[PDB]
């Protein structure tokens, strides 16, 4: 799955 | 998986 | 999962 959103 | 979206 | 997105 896609990674998490950036900061 | 692909990178997550921009923060 | 993929890497975090960019800032």
């Amino acid at each position: 799955p896609p990674g998490p959103p950036g900061p």
